[PDB]
């Protein structure tokens, strides 16, 4: 029974899809206007509208609308007509995983590293709610600004990626913490190769047994061997075994401060953070909202 201030109940009249952003395998996302109550104005909003109980339906929209985090993106409003509308913060940059594939071998040291911090923040968060993704990929990472990137779709998967999942749930459907920490590990890869699919021409089927022979996903060309086995690491057999957000973060954040010693990357000394005017600009036009600072090179 959390707060259900936190979800505004939208009526179709308040709001209209205008244009396509994307679709994936939950419904389709809109740009939206929302046009409030007695006023004149258009507030540009995201809408998602599903594919396919009300009172239900309901009880997990506040659960989805109490994320309250940088890093995770908190469900606004809903519309429950014979559709189900989901309304969020727009974000002209979309998912990450097209942003770095429309910036293949353009992107510097200290973004990827920082975005894997501020994912693993993310996630944290949810793991101290005691809340599981269950579909964390690069897919379901948006970009607020290049210097801000927060998880969306939290409580979608509630209501296959068999590429992203741990063992234990395509076997035995089991979802914990640890498992998303698997999905992470898969996600960090997609960095960086820069949008690589991960197990290229491999039928979902043989996912399984190929994960039980041993066989992972191959060393980025860029990282160098403490990333990969952190990557490594995420998919261990044994969940207790795998690291925690928790470690993810400092391990990350520790990276963070000598970037090149980390990752390999070429035209890296030219690709740096912004300068603090750059920042300060992208921070009062698209992002007024508190975040932890991002972790700068030594
Ligand atoms: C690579 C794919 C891509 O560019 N995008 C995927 C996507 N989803 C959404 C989105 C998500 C949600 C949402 C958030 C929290 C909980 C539930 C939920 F459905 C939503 F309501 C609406 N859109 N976006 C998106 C696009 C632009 N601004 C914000 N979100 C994308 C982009």
């Amino acid at each position: 029974a959390p707060n259900q201030a936190l979800l505004r109940i939208l009526k179709e009249t308040e709001f209209k899809k205008i244009k396509v952003l994307g679709s994936g395998a939950f419904g389709t996302v809109y740009k939206g206007l929302w046009i409030p109550e007695g006023e004149k104005v258009k507030i540009p909003v995201a809408i998602k509208e599903l594919r396919e109980a009300n009172k239900e339906i309901l009880d997990e929209a506040y659960v989805m609308a109490s994320v309250d985090n940088p890093h995770v993106c908190r469900l606004l409003g809903i519309c429950l007509t014979s559709t189900v509308q989901l309304i969020t913060q727009l974000m002209p940059f979309g998912c990450l995983l097209d942003y770095v594939r429309e910036h293949k071998d353009n992107i510097g040291s200290q973004y990827l590293l920082n975005w894997c911090v501020q994912i693993a923040k993310g996630m944290n968060y949810l793991e101290d709610r005691r809340l599981v993704h269950r579909d964390l990929a690069a897919r379901n990472v948006l970009v607020k600004t290049p210097q801000h990137v927060k998880i969306t779709d939290f409580g979608l998967a509630k209501l296959v990626p068999i590429k992203w999942m741990a063992l234990e749930s395509i076997l035995h459907r089991i979802y914990t913490h640890q498992s998303d920490v698997w999905s992470y590990g898969v996600t960090v890869w997609e960095l960086m190769t820069f949008g690589s699919k991960p197990y290229d021409g491999i039928p979902a089927s043989e996912i399984s047994s190929i994960l039980e022979k041993g066989e992972r996903l191959p060393q980025p060309p860029i990282c160098t061997i403490d990333v990969y086995m952190i990557m490594r690491k995420c998919w261990m057999i044994d969940a207790d075994s795998r690291p925690k957000f928790r470690e993810l973060i400092i391990e990350f954040s520790k990276m963070a401060r000598d970037p090149q010693r980390y990752l390999v990357i070429q035209g890296d000394e030219r690709m740096h953070l912004p300068s603090p005017t750059d920042s300060n600009f992208y921070r009062a036009l698209m992002d007024e909202e508190d975040m932890d600072d991002v972790v700068d090179a030594d």
